[PDB]
């Protein structure tokens, strides 16, 4: 039914929707075996959806990396926006995690090495993602498994001597400085990553609360945070998690330490 450049899809083939996007499966019109996902406006939140998809194009078209979902093409118009992306045939990390419950340290390591590779590119380009969470990490069996960071609608460029202050992201993964409406930088993404890794290890968030507001109050009242790391956790992973899940961004692990962390060694 619908064409976007050299690609096509039908709205019969719904992959899913959230508040700000609807995704369909599609294919290249010449090479029918090249599958794609086609992200489109969610007209129920039309203005915001259109803004986020346009922001996502602006970032994603600058990123070419095996562990960042590839933007094959896009189409922006006054009243419509489409992104054509590589199809990730494994679904997302949230569904994988819900199934497996918890992952081994070896799997965590493989996934985190890949995420770290993506984060190296973002950091070199001066981009912060701002919505890292398992729902935005996709799995692809190209036959060995690749993780792919997705959903760059909240991402922005942040000049290295500046701070961001837009309240955006998902509260369960937000760095304390973000949810407390303070200024933040690229280290806020490292907290989100710490939370993802913790959740993979344990099956829960390190700091649980009834609501975003309760989570905020928790971080406000607690001047140090110590997540509970299971006794059987390896020493490198314990160390990595404690350094990532530091309440205060000035004490939090920085990118150079993260990239070169012993836990990530082969
Ligand atoms: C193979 O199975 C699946 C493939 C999927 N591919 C993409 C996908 C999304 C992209 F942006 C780019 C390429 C892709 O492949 N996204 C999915 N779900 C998205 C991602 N997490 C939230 C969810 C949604 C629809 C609310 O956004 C998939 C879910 C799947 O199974 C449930
Ligand atoms: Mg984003
Ligand atoms: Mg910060
Ligand atoms: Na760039």
């Amino acid at each position: 039914t619908e064409t976007v450049g050299k690609f096509e899809f039908s709205r019969k083939d719904l992959i899913g929707h959230g508040a700000f996007a609807v995704v369909f499966k599609g294919r290249h019109r010449e090479k029918h075996d090249l599958e794609v996902a086609v992200k489109c406006i969610n007209k129920k939140n039309l203005a915001k959806s259109q803004t986020l998809l346009g922001k996502e194009i602006k970032i994603l078209k600058e990123l070419k990396h095996e562990n960042i979902v590839a933007l094959y093409d896009f189409q922006e118009m006054a009243n419509s926006v489409y992104l054509v992306m590589e199809y990730c045939n494994g679904g997302d990390l949230a569904d994988y995690l819900h199934a497996m419950r918890t992952l081994s340290e070896d799997t965590i390591r493989l996934f985190l090495q890949q995420i770290a590779g993506a984060m190296r590119l973002l950091h070199s380009k001066g981009i912060i993602h701002r919505d890292l969470k398992p729902q935005n990490i996709l799995l692809s069996n190209p036959n060995s498994i690749r993780v792919k960071i997705a959903d760059f609608g909240f991402a922005r460029y942040l000049q290295s001597n500046m701070m961001a202050a837009t309240l955006c992201g998902s509260p369960m993964y937000m760095a304390p400085e973000v949810i407390m409406s303070q200024h933040y930088d690229g280290k806020a993404d490292l907290w989100s990553i710490g939370t993802i890794v913790y959740q993979c290890l344990t099956g829960k968030a390190p700091f649980q609360a009834s609501s975003p507001q309760d989570l905020r109050l928790f971080y406000e009242k607690n001047k140090t945070l110590v997540p509970t790391i299971p006794r059987e956790t390896s020493a490198p992973l314990r160390q990595l998690l404690l350094a990532l899940l530091q309440r205060n961004h000035k004490d939090r692990m920085d990118f150079d330490e993260f990239f070169h962390h012993p836990f990530l060694d082969a």
